[PDB]
């Protein structure tokens, strides 16, 4: 069994592209970077060594309220409403969002399902003014990360869990895009209040594609010689560059729209 | 399915027996409460309700640190020191202390092993001064909730798991208390130094008795009527003062050293 530590995981990180001042969306599946000393900690830790204090380490947090709980009138009265600084993230994202939301110094933004948590030298930046209708377009950490050049790391994640490819389908133009509405629970200025939301789907594809085609343009991006692989630990993982996926994943995207 | 909500487990715990300006050190199986609508958080969030702001919940954090790495020289050097803001804690523990740990305004105590967690109004004088040596004596948490008459809630939580006790045995004069002795990182206003520690064992029985002998003091303790039980949720739960479990534990404990 190969121990991992935060000297090493800073070498592997480094060995997979990554550098100072480098704003990166980190998806993760902790338990296949093998045994850590100081635990999943370690990670974060390593990563704020190599990209330095003016980088920012983000995590895709959203929160943990059920569509059905939601969309039920006996639960509504006793639903809290969501709190970008006590509502925990949703379980099915890993602990990684988790652990960078409870770290001290860390930040997260207002739109609930789409609410990122960010540490580091633009945490404020990355969080502030996250649009709540449309919360994977422009106004949102997704695309402030590619305003910023940043990257997306999979930490021995699947390769369909890269919530950037979310902001392409907002920009891609291409027929039929699902509209979905729904009501959450907020706070405004301290008093829940229920408000009504509007977004593009991403609980589910447009019509022809399936769950997981974001893996496919992920390793078709791969394919091309961009981004770069590499071993976290004992986590196989993939690098990209949020600006060139997303270019990349668009033009995928209208180019599909055309057919048929 | 009986879904529970802030409403309802106030309602849970005020039947049985938190009141205005309770401290209460919360011991969990968050599992057995069933399903609840805005999560577990609700069960904090109906405790403050009840206990007000003058309350204070409790939960036994510890931290994450293996013994055998601890005293492995070569693993000496990548061990990140104890630091109570930032050192999650002992997951055999459950949800709770975390739970705790990580909502906003709460507090940490500075002895690793023994560390709590803590939030309310006198959170701060729980959490201050935790003595690093014997941290389950007089100097501690555990010391202040007796000083302080709180309260020892099982949460749908095993009865060996009141820590509270812990504290009789240091407490309680009786033959052969097994002292300890390691050396731990710990944080030293932001930097990593090694150090020695001591106490009264904690992972280990007096060799006479059962690794689970807790459950049966607490029966007995109940078996006096004092304290109650009740439901919590979905989850039976046990709510016993901290002076009179502590002193019927010490007479306990001093009893059976006679012997
Ligand atoms: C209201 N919210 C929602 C809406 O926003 C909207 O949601 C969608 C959502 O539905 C979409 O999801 C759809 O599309 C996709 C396509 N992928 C799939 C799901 C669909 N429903 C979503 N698209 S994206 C999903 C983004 N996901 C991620 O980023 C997560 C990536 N990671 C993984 O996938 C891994 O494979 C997981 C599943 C996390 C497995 O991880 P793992 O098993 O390897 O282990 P962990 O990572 O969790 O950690 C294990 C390890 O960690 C350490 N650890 C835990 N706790 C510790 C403590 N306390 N202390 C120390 N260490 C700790 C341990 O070592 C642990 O190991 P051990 O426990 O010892 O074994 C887009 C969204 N918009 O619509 C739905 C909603 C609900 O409305
Ligand atoms: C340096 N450290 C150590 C030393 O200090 C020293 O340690 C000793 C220690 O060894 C002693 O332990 C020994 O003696 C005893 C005595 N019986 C037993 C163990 C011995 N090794 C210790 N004595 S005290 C132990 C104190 N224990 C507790 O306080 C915990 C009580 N709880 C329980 O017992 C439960 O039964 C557990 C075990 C927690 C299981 O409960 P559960 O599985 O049913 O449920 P959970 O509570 O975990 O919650 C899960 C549930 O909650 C919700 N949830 C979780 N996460 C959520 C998030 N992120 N969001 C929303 N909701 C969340 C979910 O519903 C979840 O359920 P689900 O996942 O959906 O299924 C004294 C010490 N000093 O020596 C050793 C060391 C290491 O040196
Ligand atoms: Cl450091
Ligand atoms: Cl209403
Ligand atoms: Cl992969």
């Amino acid at each position: 069994s190969r121990v991992s530590t935060r000297s090493s995981l800073a070498e592997d990180l480094r060995a997979i592209g990554l550098a100072d001042g480098d704003a990166v969306l980190v998806h993760a599946a902790l338990r296949k970077v093998g045994k850590i000393v100081g635990g999943p900690d370690d990670i974060l830790d390593a990563m704020r060594d190599v990209i330095g204090p003016a980088g920012t380490v983000l995590g895709y947090a959203d929160w943990q309220l059920e569509d059905e709980i939601r969309d039920d009138p006996a639960m509504r009265e006793h639903i809290p409403a969501f709190d970008p600084l006590r509502s925990r993230s949703i379980r099915d994202n890993g602990f990684w969002p988790e652990l960078i939301r409870t770290t001290p110094g860390a930040l997260r933004s207002a739109s609930p399902g789409a609410s990122m948590a960010a540490i580091g030298g633009e945490a404020e930046w990355f969080t502030a003014d996250h649009a709540l209708d449309y919360g994977y377009g422009p106004r949102s950490p997704l695309g402030k990360l590619v305003e910023a050049k940043g990257k997306v790391l999979m930490l021995g994640a699947p390769l369909d869990t890269m919530t950037l490819l979310a902001h392409a389908e907002h920009l891609a133009d291409f027929p039929n895009k699902r509209i979905l509405r729904y009501e959450a629970p907020i706070l405004v200025d301290g008093e829940k209040v229920w408000r009504w939301f509007e977004e593009f789907d991403t609980s589910d594809p447009p019509d022809g594609l399936a769950d997981d085609y974001f893996a496919g343009i992920v390793e078709e991006f791969l394919a091309t010689g961009r981004g770069k692989r590499g071993k976290i630990g004992e986590a196989s993982s993939v690098l990209v560059p949020a600006d060139e996926i997303v270019a990349f994943a668009v033009d995928w995207l209208e180019r599909w729209g055309r057919t048929a």
